């Protein structure tokens, strides 16, 4: 209505129902919009984000739409803290979901999680949109067990320097290819590398990549041409797919379209 741009939600239309905890960038709640639509409300703590840049980017993010990508519905920016209003994903963070041994996952379920993420990433790649921090901790799971990609591109607006540079204590070293760790060279191929590490996280039921190493040791391991090795639940064909994401030469890594074709092939062969 009057006073609101197409990317702006009126916070008065929100009903808060449940505290979900603190996610990356701030406190998140479950609620309703206009009494009946389920939403998540992510509250951005003051001083944590480059707010005007994020608001401009939110306009582009609103236009992204894919069934395996968490939908951004709008933002509430007339007050502090600002809110990010998104699709609600009842089963929460993928990393925590993988770590719950009660699920007793079949490998076909794990491969479907990989396919869900790959479809979202093929869509982002088709829009020339980099995720820049793909990992299981940045994927969500809905009430139907569908995994969707979340927090896409958001790292660009984080003000805490410990998260933003390779030399920072909170940088995603374990999901980064050699050219990012050595030279800060981000590209579609650094999202491909990260996707291979995410496939390893899924097939490992949420183990930390390079679980016995520090970040410093991981960077040395990778720079020396060494890699993660095969999770017990991954078949040789699944391992070949994730390993292809880790070629030392970025231009020899597949695209998300190729990875999708490889995953569908294994799904058919392992059906
Ligand atoms: C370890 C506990 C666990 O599960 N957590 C940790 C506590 C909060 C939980 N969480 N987070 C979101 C969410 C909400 C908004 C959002 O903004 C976007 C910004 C840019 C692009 C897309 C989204 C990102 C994630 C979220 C959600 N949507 N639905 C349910 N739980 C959520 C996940």
């Amino acid at each position: 209505g009057l006073g609101y741009g197409s990317w702006e939600i009126d916070p008065k239309d929100l009903t808060f129902l449940k505290e979900l905890g603190t996610g990356q960038f701030g406190v998140v709640k479950y609620g309703k919009w206009r009494g009946q639509y389920d939403v998540a409300i992510k509250m951005i703590k003051e001083g944590s984000m480059s707010e005007d840049e994020f608001i401009e980017e939110a306009k582009v993010m609103m236009n992204l739409s894919h069934e395996k990508l968490v939908q951004l519905y709008g933002v509430c920016t007339k007050q502090r803290p600002i809110f990010i209003i998104t699709e609600y994903m009842a089963n929460g963070c993928l990393l925590n979901y993988l770590r719950e041994m009660r699920h007793r996952f079949q490998t076909q379920q794990l491969l479907e999680m990989c396919k869900d993420v790959c479809e979202a990433m093929e869509y982002l790649e088709s829009k020339q949109f980099l995720h820049r921090d793909l990992a299981a901790r940045n994927c969500l799971v809905n009430d139907q067990g569908v995994v969707k990609v979340s927090d896409f591109g958001l790292s660009r607006y984080v003000l805490d320097d410990e998260y933003t540079s390779s030399v920072g204590s909170k940088f995603p070293v374990r999901w980064s290819p050699p050219e990012v760790l050595m030279y800060s060279k981000f590209s579609s191929k650094s999202d491909i590398w990260a996707f291979g590490v995410l496939m390893w996280e899924i097939y490992s039921l949420g183990k930390m990549p390079y679980e016995r190493f520090t970040n410093s040791e991981t960077a040395e391991h990778i720079a020396q041409g060494l890699r993660l090795y095969r999770p017990h639940l991954a078949s040789e064909k699944v391992y070949t797919i994730m390993y292809s994401c880790w070629h030392e030469k970025a231009d020899e890594r597949p695209t998300f379209k190729i990875l999708l074709s490889n995953i569908l092939d294994v799904m058919d062969e392992e059906s």
